[PDB]
DNA sequence: GTTTC
DNA sequence: GTTTC
């Protein structure tokens, strides 16, 4: 029931698990499940090319990118396990330390991506999902998980 | 008197010192001064964008790229101090290990860039500069160095 | 490699 | 944040 808005193409790289950390200028005390909504801003083909070229370097030529980078859309969720300073980030994750130069690095784990994505309007920083949106999206994910 | 042809935009990134290593599928025993010629293949604006975006990640937002990426051109030279396997590369250069995934990584140091660049036709692998080309280009660099 | 395509 | 511009 807490969500972070992110520009595409970064947003969909997060729920895919290709992008493993998210840099910001502010610290969050939030820990645990964090939904990811794409902002309304439409990514350009140049920005897609630039990001895909960057992650082909970081993850290798085999990386499979999202087919599409939808905007203004609830995409899925990550688990926010830590919010490190850049210093702690270079120390604790030395093999991916080049992946974020930001003052604070959001450590993302266990991503899940919604097959059916809901249109949504975001807010600054980390913001509250409506209970109905939350139950709906989480119900959709259970249909993706073994029951 | 030994030269390596490299596609742009990687070629100019090498003599600028922005790109610090050069990956290949083959090992060279060569050590020391290695000239860099851009191949004839003209780089597309998308490739420039993709590479510049990648190196803004690796070197930060302050990196200043070559104004132009001339093709089929003797650009300058690096010092080839070692030719590491990917294994040794990750061990010896853990702070930049993500910058090349190639089987062999050419460790480049002390780059120099010709202000006046000479048109040139390349050859495979590491090839011999003609003595007159070599003396011309090295004479141009001395004009760039303190005497 | 460059040039042709 | 979205929307306007």
């Amino acid at each position: 029931s807490w969500c972070l808005s992110v520009h595409q193409p970064w947003a969909s790289l997060l729920v895919r698990g290709i992008k493993r950390v998210e840099g910001r200028s502010w610290y969050t005390p939030h820990r645990g499940r964090l939904w990811i909504a794409a902002t309304a801003k439409k990514p350009s083909p140049q920005e897609v090319s630039e990001l895909q070229a960057t992650y082909r370097l970081l993850r290798g030529k085999d990386v499979e990118f999202p087919n599409d980078y939808p905007s203004g859309c609830l995409l899925g969720c990550v688990d926010l396990i830590d919010c490190l300073s850049q210093k702690q980030f270079k120390e604790q994750f030395p093999d991916i330390s080049q992946e974020s130069d930001s003052p604070f690095v959001f450590i993302c784990k266990n991503p899940q991506e919604m097959v059916v994505k809901f249109p949504i309007k975001g807010n600054p920083k980390i913001w509250k999902l409506d209970s109905k949106i939350h139950q709906g999206a989480k119900k959709g994910l259970m249909k993706q998980n073994k029951a």
